[PDB]
């Protein structure tokens, strides 16, 4: 299917309301998934599943600015499997990124970059087989 690294344009930027879905396969044997919405160089959300991290599971968020990244935030509920098709939704929200995993809700982000019309891309990478990238409104 698609090639990852994959570059998703999101025109115009994200707006509340707008819905993304990625719809892959975690690889056998996967170190990590990653989604990057990205404002120009800096990252405004950085989705972060890992699978061995001190042979811990745990998803790292966070927001790179001026190629620094900030405080991370992390959610130890992991609802990805090695080898298993997975769904991420990602809902934008007026204060936040909320995220769900094959329709079970996750986490949320606040918003750290503000200028939302700004994040115009996103950027999928890591262990998986990627099936469909979309999005739609909501
Ligand atoms: C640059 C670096 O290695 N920082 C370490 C963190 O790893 C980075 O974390 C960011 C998100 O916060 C990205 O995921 C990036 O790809 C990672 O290299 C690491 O999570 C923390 C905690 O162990 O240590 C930093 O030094």
């Amino acid at each position: 299917p698609l090639i990852v690294p994959y570059n998703l344009p999101l025109p115009g930027g994200v707006v509340p309301r707008m819905l993304i879905t990625i719809l892959g396969t975690v690889k056998p044997n996967a170190n990590r998934i990653a989604l990057d919405f990205q404002r120009g160089n800096d990252v405004a959300f950085h989705f972060n599943p890992r699978f061995n991290e001190n042979n811990r599971r745990v998803i790292v968020c966070n927001t790179k600015l001026d190629n620094n990244w900030g405080r991370e935030e992390r959610q130890s509920v992991f609802p990805f499997e090695s080898g298993k098709p997975f769904k991420i939704q990602v809902l934008v929200e007026p204060d936040h990124f909320k995220v769900a995993v094959n329709d079970a809700h996750l986490l949320q982000y606040n918003h750290r970059v503000k200028k939302l019309n700004e994040i115009s891309k996103l950027g999928i990478s890591g262990d998986i087989d990627l099936t469909s990238a979309s999005y739609t409104m909501i």
